[PDB]
């Protein structure tokens, strides 16, 4: 599975953080976001989806995933979703834009959502 | 399961589409996005995450999910991620912003990502 | 001008705030963003552009503007841009999405930008 | 000076396009958005604002501007806004995110707006 094998592996973003992802044969993404070094308390579950039969015209493979920022010892009461595309080749990349929503009271809702972007480079199979 | 029972159920967005979601005990979100009526060809898998121990200060519960727009008969080579928060009460709602990325060649990548927002209203447990 | 006269006026957003705008014959937007009552210390300059010959097929009129949050007495070291479209009719609207960027250090650039949305309703011309 | 002097000039983005901007002493931004070479049919007016007394603690200078995609010969019935911040130094940058809304009917309004990002490098 071409998109499946291309997406699956370890990726690192522009901030230095690490994302380990497994693309399944049914379109599922599962893995873990790790901070810049890899210690337990800095790791969070990610789950998402990808187009498991992408176009064959040179376009990338659409995908997205979510991290809720709660693990077994921390909770930032917030969730980030990355939306983007895997672009293959010797120099494969996942180009994303992201939305980070914090839980807020309705009065503070206007400032609940950060937006950003990140490019991931593959580090390992 | 306060946030668990609040989120789980059937929801309707402002466009009229339906979102059936199950929030699990471990923070997973799993479900199906459908058009207005529920016809098989119009249904897509959704997977995401939410804060399963949210704050108790009146803030909403952060969450996110992804739909890759491929099912058993259609494929739009794109994925949308909703990022937002569930706000409880009798008038319960999920307020989100979303990112829809289409797979594209690198020359078209500047127009790969739509942004929007949607409020979901609960219609059934 | 139809879009010129439609956009020109006083508008109020979903948060209660006030947007006073003049749409010029050449596509310029100029005005002031204030609070619910127009307290002088709460007034900021806005500048923007609009499509001064928009479609007449029922589409709205594209437009955008910027407020830098600095005035005679306050400076939040930030700027919001709104992007959207004017839709005429008896109860006219401007539907927008907005980006708010704060000056940050490189290390905090990742959280420099909030995203949201607002619908403005016309109150006076 | 100083965010004034840093911002003012010619910038080029990641796609190769050009923006010429003047930052005014009152917080105004004015200029033109063009293509790679400055073909007249490809020029559009931009207007915006910036923080004209930014922090000095190393933070960038917040700014934003709009281009409506209509000039003397073309109209794409759309407008982009960039929101970002100017960071000085020898290799000066403006890091932005942007929103491009097209005029739509209400039925197409859900797909009216593209989002993206761009880093501008000063060229002149
Ligand atoms: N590697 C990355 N790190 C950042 C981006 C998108 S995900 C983000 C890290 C998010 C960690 C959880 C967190 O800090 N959540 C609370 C953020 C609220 C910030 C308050 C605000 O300025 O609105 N990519
Ligand atoms: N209920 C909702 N429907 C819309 C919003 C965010 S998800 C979206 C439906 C997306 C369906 C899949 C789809 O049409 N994918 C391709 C979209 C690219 C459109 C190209 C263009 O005209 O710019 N919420
Ligand atoms: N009427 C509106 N008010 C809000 C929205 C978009 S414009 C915004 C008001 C912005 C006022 C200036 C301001 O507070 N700037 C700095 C805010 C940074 C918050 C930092 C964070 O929590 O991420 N619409
Ligand atoms: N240098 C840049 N070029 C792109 C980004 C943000 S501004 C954008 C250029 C936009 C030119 C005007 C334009 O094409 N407007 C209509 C966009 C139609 C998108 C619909 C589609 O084909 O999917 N930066």
């Amino acid at each position: 599975g071409s998109a499946e094998a291309g997406i699956t592996g370890t990726w690192s973003d522009q901030l230095g953080d690490t994302f380990i992802v497994t693309a399944g044969a049914d379109g599922a993404l599962t893995g873990t976001y790790e901070n810049a070094v890899g210690n337990a308390e800095s790791r969070y579950v990610l789950t998402g989806r990808y187009d498991s039969a992408p176009a064959t015209d040179g376009s990338g493979t659409a995908l997205g995933w979510t991290v809720a920022w709660k693990n077994n010892s921390k909770n930032a009461h917030s969730a980030t979703t990355w939306s983007g595309q895997y672009v293959g080749g010797a120099d494969a990349k996942i180009n994303t834009q992201w939305l980070l929503t914090s839980g807020t009271t309705n009065a503070n809702a206007w400032k609940s959502t950060l937006v950003g972007h990140d490019t991931f480079t593959k580090v390992k199979p």
